[PDB]
């Protein structure tokens, strides 16, 4: 009935998504992640880092630490592939989704590997004002190793997400709820987060990204295994 | 062992899936609801309501009704691509997928959008009359803009339906299952079922889709939302 | 003249009135959790006066009789539901027609009673706007009144009486307890409508009230 003819940027847009969905093995895996030990870290020294910082203390930070360490136990995910090389990344660039006046943007955070909470949250805050202010460069969307995507501040329970290439993974996240959960054998109201991980299976096999993402639970669980390195 | 030549039929559908799964980004996002409330009122109600227009409540009304509300408040899913454009659809069209001699097969329900519960039960029971004497006409399954489906009929915890061409979005149905839940902070014993939504995310954003399917599921958790249109 | 027509009212028609109880708390209830949401979505508040017009269209087409209106020699039936509200003014109580009922929801009907309450505060509103309603929905308990017997406006020949809300003992599953309870009223006309009529109107529309989803099954 109604016809409107597609921009040929989110045309663009539309074909490379394609061409992500076909030049990689798409598939997702999941774990679940009790996210009580960080929720009441925030909400105890939450106050404190704000004022010490001059920037709230949001979520970000800690995925941002975890990924970039397991990303270090793991030197394939990291990598990207290409027409037949593997691209082994030195440096960790992860990629946050941010939401847009033009729809979803996604910048580039790069040698995450030795920025700090604070530094990672002061980075976060400078390219969501690039962005609210629509001054966002072009480069600063290029340059990126993996990328994490926010599904849960729209409430999604879990869901599979799509990889930007040529990353070789994603990580989604979701709506933190209260669930029923088994803690030291018994059934206790829990604060539970789904997380799902959408990687090429080409060169990364199940065993690697199960791993990985368990790994990245087993730290997220603790804070503390960051501090220990474990 | 043995080998069998496939129907030209059979031919046709797997064709068409794999050009379904060529054409448009095939993705997953999913949900849980507590169908508690709208089982009560159809369990009491159910007599009057079926004394009252000859047909027993079923359950596929609510999901249509609640497909074309959060459909009004989602233009863009309601739409179709068409090679290079979006064809928005003014009316709203839903394939219903139902058993027959043959089993699976799609009738179009149109102007679903002024179409009351009972009368929704009405056409549901007329067209699947239909499908049991197989005095289906052909142009019947043409025309639908968007898919429901029942795999929970068959007892399914959960998975990836396929969009109907040249639909951009489906939900599938899962069975209803007494589990742990959290109500006021405490564990409970509760009915759920799990909700799927596959769609192409060449149009269609993660965010849309979350928006749909969470909005859906808060106008299901309350009928009275339904009657407030909220 | 007002006086006088209601005197003439009086005479024309056999008015008489029927009562019935009514536990609003399921609608109340409801409306208490969704009144932000319902005002932040349509830009009016979540009173009272909607669910009972949208009740009283219902059972108005499952009562086609008491639609109707009775004149000279012939009964005058209507395909449509038009329903007069009486609302305090400048001037006292006014009663503007609300038009084609039949199709109004809930939020469209509070646009209607905002706007024509905005019209009559201010005294804009035209003699034209309170003609052409077939029934009468008068709310007496914004003042307090128990029960009443509130007088028709002819031409129509039904009327309901709204009451204040008050918690009273009530029986629940043979338990007593604390039950916010309105009272009903319904005057009407006995020259056409007999007994049977008003008593199974009224009923429905009370089945209605007590559950709001019996609106959304049309039951």
């Amino acid at each position: 009935e109604t016809r409107v003819k597609m921009t040929r940027i989110r045309q663009r847009t539309a074909q490379r998504l394609k061409d992500s969905q076909n030049t990689a093995a798409m598939l997702t895996t999941f774990n679940e992640l009790d996210m009580s030990a960080l929720m009441n870290m925030r909400k105890t020294y939450k106050d404190e880092f704000e004022k010490k910082h001059g920037v709230k203390f949001g979520f970000m930070s800690a995925f941002v630490k975890a990924s970039t360490i397991a990303l270090k136990e793991q030197p394939i995910v990291n990598a990207s592939v290409e027409e037949n090389d593997i691209v082994y990344h030195n440096n960790v660039n992860i990629n946050v989704a941010v939401s847009a006046p033009r729809g979803l943007v996604v910048p580039v955070i790069r040698n995450c590997e030795n920025l700090s909470f604070a530094d990672i949250e002061k980075e976060i805050g400078r390219l969501s004002g690039l962005a609210r202010n629509d001054a966002l460069a072009i480069e600063d969307s290029i340059g990126g190793t993996f990328t994490i995507s926010n599904g849960g501040v729209f409430g999604s329970m879990f869901g599979t997400p799509i990889i930007n290439p040529p990353q070789s993974a994603i990580l989604g996240m979701h709506a933190i709820k209260d669930r029923p959960y088994v803690v030291n054998g018994q059934v206790v109201v829990r604060p539970i987060m789904y997380l799902a991980l959408t990687y090429d299976h080409r060169i990364i096999d199940g065993r690697e990204a199960v791993t990985f993402l368990k790994k990245i639970k087993d730290v997220l669980e603790n804070p503390e295994r960051i501090l220990l390195e474990l």
